[PDB]
């Protein structure tokens, strides 16, 4: 948990929105492609069984990175067609 607390409190407080809506393939494949995930993380959230639970994971291992890894998630949202969730985030984004 090296980001900073505003940031964790904003993504925690919008857990179950993002949770719902997302679909990891998409933004994981944005976030190593732009170098902030690797691909040790994304094979552990592929593994799950069902969307929310692949979703749940990869917000699960987000909370555990640094800020330029919650960027990197943010700006995966708003090029993979996740304007709404990004709004959401945006206050909170180092
Ligand atoms: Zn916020
Ligand atoms: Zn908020
Ligand atoms: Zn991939
Ligand atoms: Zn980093
Ligand atoms: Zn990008
Ligand atoms: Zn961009």
């Amino acid at each position: 948990g090296s980001m900073d607390a505003k940031a964790r409190n904003c993504l925690l407080q919008h857990r179950e929105a993002l949770e719902k809506d997302i679909k990891t393939s998409y933004i994981m494949d944005h976030m190593i492609s732009d170098g902030f995930l690797t691909i040790s993380e994304e094979e552990k959230v592929r593994n799950e069984p069902t969307q929310q639970q692949r979703a749940a994971m990869l917000i699960k291992m987000i909370l555990k990175k640094d800020n330029d890894s919650y960027v990197s998630f943010y700006n995966a949202l708003l090029h993979e067609g996740y304007k709404d969730l990004a709004a959401l985030l945006h206050d909170g984004i180092p």
